[PDB]
């Protein structure tokens, strides 16, 4: 059970380690099957609907690779985790180009099994339009 | 001064009412002179630099009209305000076309005067390309 900001931050890091793998068979390890997700105008109910929202993104961005870091997390008396950090993304065909923006995640956990029941992620997606398909092994950025 | 989350939420609403006026002569009513602001890739230190960055960012959006609403606010033991809500924008030339996105603001206050000394606003700006 998460009781300190550091434990909450470590759990957020574990969550994004799963999400950033795109191994959908592992998402239920950390996300409730009744997950309520919001990321901007993207809004889903249920883990399968969440996964189908992400798969569609990996098609807008072939070879998408992502990572997250954290620097400031609070765990509140209401049980909410607020975790501020950064979101990094590239396309595998040109890994020397990385887009990084600040982000914050708001999380609520299931009281029984500790999985994420509500996840609201806020960041600016406009800079990610700078990601672009390239030929792997062929220079694509000045 | 602020002691409850409902009071924190009312203050954030008042702050956005000032910001959404674009009347920079009033920004110091609620923002500290040494404001540290981040909004995605926008990042400023000092109230003068915040004003100048908003002024510059909006110069290519003549007729911009914005408003904000609040949904869910917490006030933590250490005084952080986390306020989730929505940001609405339209242009005076076409006021019926409104773009609304979720947002959250993270705020820390100056203990001496209760003004905002740190303000970090998170939201997706991509939908605003439609304006
Ligand atoms: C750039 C953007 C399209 C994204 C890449 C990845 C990482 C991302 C940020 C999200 C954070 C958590 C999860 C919903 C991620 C999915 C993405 C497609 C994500 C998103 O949906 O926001
Ligand atoms: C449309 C968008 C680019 C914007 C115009 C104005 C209004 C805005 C919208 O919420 C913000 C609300 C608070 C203040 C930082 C505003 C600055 C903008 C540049 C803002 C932003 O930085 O998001």
């Amino acid at each position: 059970e998460i009781q300190t900001p550091d434990q909450a931050e470590a759990f957020v890091a574990k969550v994004f380690d799963v999400l950033d793998s795109y191994d959908y068979t592992r998402f239920g390890e950390v996300l409730s099957t009744d997950l309520k997700y919001e990321g901007g105008l993207q809004k889903t109910s249920g883990l399968d609907n969440f996964i189908n929202d992400i798969k569609a993104s990996t098609q807008r961005m072939p070879g998408l690779q992502t990572s997250h870091s954290r620097y400031r997390t609070e765990l509140t008396a209401e049980g909410t985790i607020y975790s501020e950090g950064h979101s990094n993304a590239s396309l595998e065909s040109n890994p020397g180009k990385v887009v990084t923006v600040p982000m914050i995640g708001v999380f609520k956990l299931d009281s029984e099994d500790g999985k994420i029941k509500e996840m609201r992620i806020y960041k600016d997606r406009l800079p990610f339009l700078a990601l672009h398909q390239a030929l792997p092994g062929m220079k694509a950025n000045n």
